[PDB]
């Protein structure tokens, strides 16, 4: 609690890959950890312009912005000032699949992130190497122990260009770089959206929204 | 609208097969579709008493019974009197995987369901054959339309005896048998509880709640 | 010694694709050193299937192959007293379906019980569509777990107008007694129909299968 | 004609798993119509490895691989100009990884630009313990997709103290020109660790493939 604020800046760097073709993507940012929210700029420095759909990547760019109620224990805050890592796989209907990991340190009053995100057999003609994604919908994550780590998956949906969604199943792990208190099983409700964007989305400015609860009593 | 009512009642015969060993179970029951609340009284009738965790067969015992908002729209209550049959997969986490069937009419002011269970690849010393399950946890469903039908996607665990968590993925496609309005893509909030049952579950006493939403603004 | 150059074969089928049922009873003979069989089989109920006949025809018995004198054969020491198989086929565009045989033993004939069930078949795939042509030959991998017999295969149907529709086999074999265990090992597979009616009440289906190690060193 | 019966290898792998990077380099040398190849292979960053070196092996090319006459040679034919492959290895205990590998060629040696990426290995599984022996040999099946090739195969690690772990492959192949697509065909592959030191810092590593047809009729 000492190492944390209600309002705290954000600073990462992601490299990566998708169908073979590398990257790279700096941002910053800020947020309200308390509160449950963040929002960022985030510039391609490499591989620009992107071949395929930004929002396969918006994801990538911390669970310490989701806004814990005093019932449920919260694995992430707990964690600093010596941090956490994530490691992800993002599993989509059509067989694209990507993974990604983020080692998350503290300096300050600033959040720093190390990011990889690979993906690969994303098909010629689906919706994300033809750009034809719109928006994550909101979603509610489910997070339980196993193995002393903490897990969150996710059922994603991106609705597409001219109706219908695209469907992703998430599996994340989470896991504090120091002994944490382990939370119950429990829920967080998301919401990420692009806010703006130039045109080949080398500029992005992204939010996100976050809640834990407990589900229906 | 006039073939539904705020009380209805609730007839149910299941057929199926763990494993490849048989079983028949029948149900009585009520609910209040409106509340988004319901519960029964079910009985083994054939292949007593069950060998495998009684958990696994709970959420094929109708989204009739859940709370949708005026803003979103109710693709169950406006399938009747026709009514509206459903086909889930329940894809395990330790490779055991169950399918399952209901055909929904309506009989008056009562519901009536055939219902066809199979599962396989449970391993014998896994949780649902050794027995190890306590309940499931509280879910939500994602809601979307695909190919003028709607479908269902929920991430499921089922909490063991002793600790930790069973998981278990949910594809649910839920077909009108008249043409209904489709929803946008929403969410369904449940969680199902058995009540109370004997020694070994030929009677059991299950309740439902569940309640639509759109998530995070 | 109960098993003999010439066999015969009897079975029966009841099963459900999208919960619409169906039943088909089947005669065949074949030569179970020479890993060959052919069948004749009939629908008996639920016709005209309304679904691809091809994603049934596997579940229409790994005695019918031929193994070398070096692998032990898991299926022909099961007999007099049998043994039976479970089954998940899970498809490419989400299509599933679980199958289970028991196969037991009179005089000369092999008895098949069989159950079949599938759902979620996309009204516009190739399987409710009619537009498969025929499984690709397969290589299956056998592989000892928890005391009992596993195999797993990458099985493709060919597509009217080309391509082909995915499907990955996961079978669990149990003998009814206690059998020799085998080494990892596999079995080619060719499955034909060789001749059907119209609308596939009739069907002639034949299988050739040989056990073998794989490439060496 | 630029594929001769001796040719050389040069590759260099960057890759990370859990979120910890590493670089390894290889040299080596195969005979393509003959489906053989050796080569020497050494960590340079991120030694000594944490995980399983089996899970890297085969990205360590379908160039060496046996050919009949009958069968398309989707892999010979790409070159001068070369070809790139993408593969996801998606395994029983749910770690996944995910590779890429472009193919060029400079007079008669290969040369592999290699990325590896993996996530969600359990810290009690087999590849972060190095409880594993060796890939079983396998049989690839290979066909074609939106124009490209297909290969996917299931293979299994042996594990030491006895039983198999399972791993899916589905690898996506894509020739830099336009060649002529096969027909739907077979691999068979045994790879094998030949030596290594203690460490793995140093490992020569063996492939033997071969094309085929499968069982006729």
């Amino acid at each position: 609690m000492s190492v944390i604020k209600p309002d705290m800046k954000i600073k990462l760097r992601m490299e990566g890959a998708v169908n073979g073709h590398p990257f790279a993507i700096e941002g910053v940012g800020l947020g309200k950890p308390f509160e449950g929210k963040q929002s960022m700029d985030l510039k391609v420095k490499e591989g620009g312009p992107l071949p395929f759909a930004y929002d396969i990547l918006t994801t990538a760019f911390n669970r310490v912005f989701a806004k814990y109620p005093e019932n449920i224990v919260d694995y992430f805050k707990q964690s600093f000032p010596e941090g956490y890592s994530w490691e992800r796989s993002m599993s989509y209907e059509d067989g694209g699949i990507c993974i990604a990991t983020n080692d998350i340190t503290l300096d300050g009053d600033c959040y720093i992130y190390e990011i990889r995100f690979d993906g690969v057999n994303f098909p010629a003609n689906g919706p994300v190497m033809q750009k034809r994604t719109v928006k994550w919908e909101p979603s509610t994550e489910k997070l339980y122990v196993r193995d002393g780590v903490l897990k969150g998956d996710v059922n994603m949906a991106l609705s597409l260009e001219g109706g219908g969604h695209y469907r992703c199943d998430f599996k994340t792990t989470y896991k504090a770089k120091k002994v944490v208190q382990l939370p119950d099983y429990h829920f967080v409700d998301h919401h990420i959206e692009i806010k703006s964007h130039d045109k080949d989305y080398s500029n992005v400015n992204l939010h996100e929204h976050a809640e834990a609860h407990s589900g229906l009593p």
